[PDB]
């Protein structure tokens, strides 16, 4: 069995995104399959178990990110979104709002509930910040968010795991 799921990997330019889909995707292991698939998204292939296989779709805004507004070949479809701010541009961090609210307008599930949402506070390892995390917590919530993290695309801190709980609620969601 095969289980596909496409991830929106969104947020304002400059917060790591292209640099999240390089790390996470299958890219850095074998780019033989794009001639044929293309370059819409990078894949990543996961077994699940014995029978079942996990293929993320991993679709980076790109070229509109600067409009904070998804367009509908873009967002079609999609399991989940992986919103991303730099903690310490605030900007990236009320811009995430725009991003949710987008989403939330745009896109349910195919039962008609929301998308699930994982806010990453990413960029951790530089400092300051230009937010507190007792902020971004409240944010979170007051936003509508399945959760939130601090990650570091820059030292791969806490973005396999984040991504692992994403894919599982997913699979939960399937
Ligand atoms: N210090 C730090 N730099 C990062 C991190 N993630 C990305 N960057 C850098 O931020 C810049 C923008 O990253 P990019 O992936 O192009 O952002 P995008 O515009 O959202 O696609 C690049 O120089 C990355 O190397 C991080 O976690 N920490
Ligand atoms: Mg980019």
């Amino acid at each position: 069995r095969d289980h596909l799921f496409k991830v929106l990997v969104v947020g304002d330019a400059a917060v790591g995104k292209t640099s999240l889909v390089q790390r996470y995707s299958q890219d850095s292991f074998s780019k033989h399959y794009k001639s044929t698939v293309g370059v819409d998204f990078a894949l990543k292939v996961l077994q699940w178990s014995d029978y079942e296989i996990v293929r993320l779709q991993l679709w980076d805004i790109a070229g509109l990110e600067r409009f904070t507004s998804m367009t509908r070949l873009y967002y079609r479809d999609a399991s989940a979104a992986v919103i991303m701010f730099d903690v310490t541009n605030a900007t990236t961090f009320s811009n995430s709002q725009r991003w949710k609210q987008d989403l939330d307008s745009k896109l349910t599930l195919p039962n008609g509930e929301p998308v699930p949402a994982l806010l990453l506070a990413n960029k951790s390892d530089l400092s300051p910040w230009a937010v507190s995390r007792d902020q971004i917590d409240r944010f979170s919530k007051e936003n509508g968010f399945t959760g939130w993290t601090e990650t570091s695309v820059k030292e791969n801190k806490n973005i396999n795991e984040a991504m692992r709980v994403l894919i599982e609620k997913m699979m939960r969601n399937s």
